[PDB]
Formats: C-alpha cells, sequence, structure tokens
C-alpha cells in the first residue's frame, strides 16, 4: 500500500515480520530481566582489589598458573551468574517446551559462551576492565591469574572489539538465544526442533540487524564471526576446566559450577 511504501522508502533490507517482532520482544525482556544491574553497572561496580590476582601459584598443564585467592573471589559470585543464564533460558518458549533433559544439555553447552558475552559487552575502555555480574570490575591480569588463563585474553579482546558494534539489549539477547539453541551437543532428543528454533532466532536476528541500520559496514557477518569467537572461548574454557578439576580439590568448586562444566 501507499503508506507502507512511504514508511519503507528508506528500507531495502528485510525487516522483522510481526511474528519475529514477538520473538524479539520476548527474548529482549528475558535478557533484561536476568541481566545483573541493568544500566547501572558502571556506577555500581567495585574494582577487585589490586593486590588480588597477582600471585599465580598452582600449576596447570599449559603453564598459566592459578592464583587461589583470585580463583576463590571469582567462584564466590559465579553461582548467581550461572543461575541468571538458566533464568534467561527458561523465559524463552522454544527452550522451555523442550524435554527437561534437552534443556540441561543446552544450558551446559552454552553457559560459558553466554557469561563471557555478558562480561564482554561490559568492557570499559577507559579503565580497561571487564565487569563480572555487573558488580566486579576486573583487570586482564587478575582474570587471567584467577583461573581463566588465555581465556581471559580472548574475552578482553572480544569486549574491546564489541565496543564499536554498539550492541543493544535486543542484539545481546538474540546472540544469547542463538548460542543457547545449538545442536552441537551429544545426547539431545529434539534435534530437529532445536535447529528450527535456532533458524527462527537467526532469521529474526538478521532482520533486527537490518532494522537497526548500524553505521559499521558488513555488520551481520561481522557479528556471526563474533559468535564463532564465543564458541572458541567456550571450548578453551571447557578444556581448562578439566585441568582445574585434575589439579584442585572439589571443595574449591561451588556445586553448580561443577555441575554445569563437569561434562
Ligand atoms: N547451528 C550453527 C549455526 C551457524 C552456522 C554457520 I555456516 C555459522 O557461521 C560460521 C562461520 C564461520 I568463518 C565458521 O567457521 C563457522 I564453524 C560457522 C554460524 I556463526 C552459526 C551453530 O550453532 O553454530
Ligand atoms: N559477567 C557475567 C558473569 C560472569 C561471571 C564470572 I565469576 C566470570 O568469570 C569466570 C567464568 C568462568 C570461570 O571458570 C572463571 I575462574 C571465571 C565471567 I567470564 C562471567 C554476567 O554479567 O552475567
Amino acid at each position: 500500500s501507499h503508506m507502507e511504501e512511504m514508511i519503507r522508502s528508506l528500507q531495502q533490507r528485510p525487516e522483522p515480520t510481526p511474528e519475529e517482532w514477538d520473538l524479539i520482544h520476548i527474548a529482549t525482556e528475558a535478557h533484561r530481566s536476568t541481566n545483573a544491574q541493568g544500566s547501572h553497572w558502571k556506577q555500581r561496580r567495585k574494582f577487585l582489589p589490586d593486590d588480588i590476582g597477582q600471585s599465580p601459584i598452582v600449576s596447570m598443564p599449559d603453564g598459566d598458573k592459578v592464583d587461589l585467592e583470585a580463583f576463590s573471589e571469582f567462584t564466590k559470585i559465579i553461582t548467581p551468574a550461572i543461575t541468571r543464564v538458566v533464568d534467561f533460558a527458561k523465559k524463552l518458549p522454544m527452550f522451555s517446551e523442550l524435554p527437561c533433559e534437552d534443556q540441561i544439555i543446552l544450558l551446559k553447552g552454552c553457559c560459558m559462551e553466554i557469561m563471557s558475552l555478558r562480561a564482554a559487552v561490559r568492557y570499559d575502555p577507559e579503565s580497561d576492565t571487564l565487569t563480572l555480574s555487573g558488580e566486579m570490575a576486573v583487570k586482564r591480569e587478575q582474570l587471567k591469574n584467577g583461573g581463566l588463563g588465555v581465556v581471559s585474553d580472548a574475552i578482553f579482546e572480544l569486549g574491546k572489539s564489541l565496543s564499536a558494534f554498539n550492541l543493544d539489549d535486543t542484539e545481546v539477547a538474540l546472540l544469547q538465544a542463538v548460542l543457547l539453541m545449538s545442536t552441537d551437543r551429544s545426547g539431545l532428543l529434539c534435534v530437529d526442533k532445536i535447529e528450527k528454533s535456532q533458524e527462527a532466532y537467526l532469521l529474526a536476528f538478521e532482520h533486527y540487524v537490518n532494522h537497526r541500520k548500524h553505521n559499521i559496514p558488513h555488520f551481520w557477518p561481522k557479528l556471526l564471526m563474533k559468535v564463532t569467537d564465543l564458541r572458541m572461548i567456550g571450548a578453551c574454557h571447557a578444556s581448562r576446566f578439566l585441568h582445574m578439576k585434575v589439579e584442585c580439590p572439589t571443595e574449591l568448586f561451588p556445586p553448580l559450577f561443577l555441575e554445569v562444566f563437569e561434562d
């Protein structure tokens, strides 16, 4: 119609359908309601003390040693952070309608990917820190030494790079949904359903990106490349975590931390 043509005049690229907009809205709100500190994170965060995370003392196979005190500080707050990812997932209809066993598998498969993304979008250029759970600002060396090793470098590099993308809450939520609904995991029942859900999120996401009209060229494939980086972060973390478990006693690991990663 004439009105449609008028408001779509400066559009070319496909916009979200009314169905995709519903999908987009639910995911955005699921993220906002489970994202710690919302928009008050820069005012509310406190820095991890500088005398913490300077003393790596416990050996690891790759030679990046672990600072036990720093490791303790990070794990003290990891349980509520993991809980929030589960809270997010539970709010997506396509996730909550899966068999319980599939839900657990998907959560374990994407948990580090999502937490790292949530840290990375709160990279702060002026202090050169990430913010963990919207409350702990950490430096590169601290997060490296407290257990993550080279995984810390990778997350900081992602966070630095994401600054120019100016992602909004919707874009973050949709990245999360895409990470969540992956079938690259063993033991899933509803493979086809999970893939169709990921495809629906991906297409809504591509269309939302069109709607946003970012200033950066080639935005969509650039963001897809970031998904691959998050995947590699997740994989490096899974490997390092196995090593952590070999080196350190169970008592240093919160129960939920072990459960999500012990796979
Ligand atoms: N179900 C899939 C969906 C998915 C497919 C592709 I195709 C893709 O894009 C790339 C780009 C490069 I470069 C790669 O090396 C790889 I591997 C994937 C991405 I991002 C995600 C999944 O959950 O991953
Ligand atoms: N910032 C996120 C939550 C978040 C919390 C923590 I503690 C993080 O550090 C980790 C993660 C895995 C580890 O094995 C170790 I040792 C440290 C990261 I990276 C992210 C949010 O806002 O939800």
